[PDB]
């Protein structure tokens, strides 16, 4: 399905931290950056994600915070 | 101060198109992706920011979900 | 693509109050309730987004909070 | 208190997972739809969540993307 | 409405930074404390908030990050 | 580094919730408040986080809904 989310970054599946109730899946899109995504283990499943898999991060841009030194 | 969220990626402004009360920024965070920030005006100009500053998008691990083709 | 979200809520738009970057878009979801989502309007315009549209309410799970009635 | 988030749909909790830290509650709204809520386990306890409860879903209209079939 | 979010900080506004859609709310909620809420004008009209208004600040903890200084 | 943020509370953490991928740090910010956050174990590790560490509550406006009576 096509999203409204302006942040829409491809990348692979790194690593995948299973826990209880949520556990956390990492991505490297490219570049030397990793997106990490904190989603339910029952989406985890339901996507089928493992270590190597393709997949999108998706961020909203009001969640997205400026940093600068 | 250094942060607790998983995802602080380096990147350089490269668009900042103003609004009335907030501002959307661009960052370039290499590979050639980009990322789209929403932030408040006040922020915008308190943390100086102009095209072509290095800075950060800053985004919480529980902000990110995860998508499959 | 296919989302991660656990809350993918399918409806018709029944009104988009635009404004200068952003909109408020209202979905009928049937059962009689609605969901409203503040968007770009770049991403309405990308998107196709009219009243009368087909489209989905997508939710993130952390991002819901529950609540009861003052009486509980 | 009277809350300013836009969405707040009234339904019946179906289940409750409880983990470590946090717990999904899943809300019957009506209509055939079902919202799911990560929430702290805490507040699960302190609001008397159980299977049948009468509860709300929140959630603020900036939380709430939009998508549609390709 | 009783809520789940952890964070219900009572406060009385400040300022009100009105704009199109949305709205920015400062309040003092004690200690030496202000909290700033982004939420669209609608809320701000239906909850009648002014200058000296009761209120509270509600976050999620999922909301809330952690720093420390260098 | 400095952020957008327009939340930033200091304070003293209070207790510290262990979990599998997330844990719950609470903050003593003064006026006898408390500010919860969930954010990962990763990241309580890496900042050093233990009972009685000085840190803020760092929030993006657009998280924070406002209530009444």
């Amino acid at each position: 399905m096509k999203l409204s989310a302006r942040n829409q970054l491809a990348g692979k599946v790194v690593s995948i931290k299973e826990g209880a109730v949520n556990g956390i899946v990492v991505l490297d899109i490219g570049g030397g950056n990793q997106i990490s995504s904190t989603i339910s283990m029952d989406s985890i499943r339901e996507l089928g994600l493992q270590v190597g898999s393709d997949a999108y991060a998706v961020i909203k841009a009001t969640s997205v915070m400026i940093g600068i030194d």
